């Protein structure tokens, strides 16, 4: 179970909702130490996913016109266009995600946002496995 | 070893630059971190557009007009780690437990290039 207990739970995982503006959403990125966030409506399904480089790139004139952040939504410029965990039935799976996926969003089966699973603990398996190598040898 | 992203593929900003710039560079670049370099194209810092956004956060609100007036030295992680080759392979995967990427620099700190978590991916991938 060690792909499984090594989800973070949502409520650690720093989010935004639909209809927030993009000054909000920067602000929540700043603070959060997430680099990308979700995107959740008001029942806490997962719809999208946000940046920095989103949001900035909405607001590149012809001057990074910063004024209007305000009136641009998250839903604008979220990616729509994600992959979900939805079980730890299948090791493989998670693993092939992780490879162009820093982390992978786990939902429930009506898109209920629970949390992520990152890169991270694969490669502690991979040092793990590196150390047996040494102990056997 | 053959799995580093080498540093011409890999946007920096300089330093003196101001935020502005470097915004306009990590927005464009692909990379949420880049490094900032001298005229050497050393490996001073890096920096990110939360390391940005967090030096002008006010009281009151995101002061915008403050990006032209900071530098990148003035905001940027200085304290990183490096790998300077491919001769302790075990520190390399140790450090990237806990590190998404990890700066390759000679000697004299010139900057050559950044391995990131994604190869051992593609192995363990591979090897299931
Ligand atoms: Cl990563």
């Amino acid at each position: 179970n060690e792909l499984a207990d090594s989800m973070i739970s949502a409520e650690k995982v720093a989010h935004v909702q639909l209809g927030n503006n993009l000054e909000h959403a920067l602000l929540v990125l700043t603070k959060c130490g997430y680099s990308v966030i979700p995107v959740l409506d008001f029942e806490f399904k997962l719809h999208g996913l946000i940046s920095a480089a989103m949001i900035t790139d909405a607001i590149l004139g012809l001057r990074i016109e910063f004024e209007r952040l305000e009136d641009l939504k998250v839903e604008d410029v979220m990616q729509t266009d994600f992959p979900v965990i939805k079980d730890f039935n299948n090791n493989e799976r998670i693993v092939h995600l992780l490879v162009d996926h820093p982390f992978v969003c786990v939902v429930d089966s009506d898109h209920h946002f629970e949390g992520i699973v990152t890169r991270r603990v694969v490669l502690k398996q991979v040092n793990r496995y590196i150390h047996l190598q040494v102990e056997e040898n």
